[PDB]
Formats: C-alpha cells, structure tokens, sequence
C-alpha cells in the first residue's frame, strides 16, 4: 500500500506508522560543520571475507541482495557499536536523475544513489527481535555519484533484467560485497530509524564520507526496474528515497578530524 508517489509516499506514511513523526527518524541532513569529531569512536571493522550471498530480489520498493546470517560470517563491529552485527542484506535508493536519489544528504547535497548494508545485533538472536530494540540494527550507508564504473557492482547490474517486477527473484551466490566499499572508512554516526515502513527506531547509522563512483550505464539499469508486479501498469522504480527528517535532539558524530 505504501510507496513513493503522490498518494502513498513519505508524507502519507505517518497514518499507518505514527512513528514517522518520532524523535529519531532517518534519513537526516548531515551538516558537516556542526558534526563534531569524537576521538572516542573506534575505527570501523568491516569483515566481509566470508560473506555468503543467497538471492537477489525485487521487493516493490528496491532490489536487495540477501545473505546467510545463521552464523558470524560477514560482520560489522567497532566504530560506535557494542558487540557484533551480522550482515543480512543490502539494497539501494536512487533517483530519476543524477542530482537526487540519496536518502542522507551532506550539507543539503543529494547524491545519485545510496547503498544500505543492513546488519543486526547478534545479542538479540534474530533480526525480528533486533528491530524491536534501540540498538538492534546497524546500517552502513554509502553514497553513489556518477562518474567511472564500479567494477564490483557490475555483477548486480547484469542480473537486474531478470528481476524487473515486484515479486521476482534469482539466485545470486558468490557475490563479494567488499567490491562496493570505498577506500576510506571515515564516517558519521547518529541514532535513527529504518527509512521504509515500519520506520522502527532501531538503527545505529554509520554513513561513510567517501562516495563510490558508478557509471551512468550502471545507474540507468537501476532506473529500468519497476515498482509494479508483472501485469500491472508499468511504473518505473525511481525516486525510492525518503527525504531528510528533523534531527530533533540528536548529535551527529564524525570519526575523523
Ligand atoms: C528479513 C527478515 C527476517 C526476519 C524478520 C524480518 C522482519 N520482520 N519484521 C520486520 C522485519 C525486518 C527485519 C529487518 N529489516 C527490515 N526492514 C528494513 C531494513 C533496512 C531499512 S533501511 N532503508 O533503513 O536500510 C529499512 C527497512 C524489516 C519488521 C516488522 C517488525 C514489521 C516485522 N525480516
Ligand atoms: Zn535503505
């Protein structure tokens, strides 16, 4: 029922999900001059060497690559986090043109897209339980700008024609998400929420400063996806991003000087 258009988009979500107007909603604008360096923050530990990807799928709001999270394989630790967070899935948000598509913004700058690597805190045992906790999930956010191709993304781009419509999925084994990471792990961090329903306030956000570059041909392939299922009127899956929400009583901390 919810989506991104005029009659069911982000400004409507609060009716079904009143937490949409809550105290720690995401995304936010990152004001780089106000974010303070926090020398107590650790380097992030992104340990993806043993990741086991399973499927790629169109869920009618994005496309997502899913991982086996039944043991500590691909894990995020350190940074602002206490304990161990297992990688469950990644997905993207993107625009209809290169000047929009990201959910977080940086001094009001919108990037062409944003990658979300979604991890959950193993102390809660399963992801369903984790989403009910204020420290249940950690989402690693990575901006995409349009320039040179990202070789590590091409394997994803090349299967999107097989999952054009909502409900479609495909085998997507042996995908290495290390190929989506920028050089620097410099980051901003703040407490927030899921950016799609149910908008649960369960996320420690870790947003990398350095964007990755993707080619115009790569992002064009994202824009050929459909929100609709096969047999319904074709409506391009574009502009599947929630706008920046009020920061309220939160501080965004920088890992870097
Ligand atoms: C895959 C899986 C396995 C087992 C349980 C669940 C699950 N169940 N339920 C939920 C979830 C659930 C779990 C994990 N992530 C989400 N959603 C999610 C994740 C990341 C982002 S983003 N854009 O900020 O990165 C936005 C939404 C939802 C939500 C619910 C409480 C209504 C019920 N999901
Ligand atoms: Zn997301």
């Amino acid at each position: 029922h919810w989506g991104y258009g005029k009659h069911n988009g982000p400004e409507h979500w609060h009716k079904d999900f009143p937490i949409a107007k809550g105290e720690r909603q995401s995304p936010v604008d990152i004001d780089t001059h106000t974010a303070k360096y926090d020398p107590s923050l650790k380097p992030l530990s992104v340990s993806y060497d043993q990741a086991t990807s399973l499927r790629i799928l169109n869920n009618g709001h994005s496309f997502q690559v899913t991982f086996d999270d039944s043991q500590d394989k691909a894990v995020l630790k350190g940074g602002p986090l206490d304990g161990t967070y297992r990688l469950l899935q990644f997905h993207f948000h993107w625009g209809s043109l290169d000047g929009q598509g990201s959910e977080h913004t940086v001094d009001k700058k919108k990037y062409a897209a944003e990658l979300h690597l979604v991890h959950w805190n193993t102390k809660y045992g399963d992801v369903g339980k984790a989403v009910q906790q204020p420290d249940g999930l950690a989402v690693l956010g990575i901006f995409l700008k349009v320039g040179s191709a990202k070789p590590g993304l091409q394997k994803v781009v090349d299967v999107l024609d097989s999952i054009k419509t909502e409900g479609k999925s495909a085998d997507f084994t042996n995908f290495d998400p290390r190929g989506l990471l920028p050089e620097s792990l410099d980051y901003w961090t703040y407490p927030g929420s899921l950016t799609t329903p149910p908008l649960a306030e369960c996320v420690t956000w870790i947003v990398l400063k350095e964007p990755i570059s993707v080619s115009s041909e790569q992002v064009v392939k994202f824009r050929k996806l459909n929100f609709n299922g096969e047999g319904e009127p074709e409506e391009l899956m574009v502009d599947n991003w929630r706008p920046a929400q009020p920061l309220k009583n939160r501080q965004i901390k920088a890992s870097f000087k």
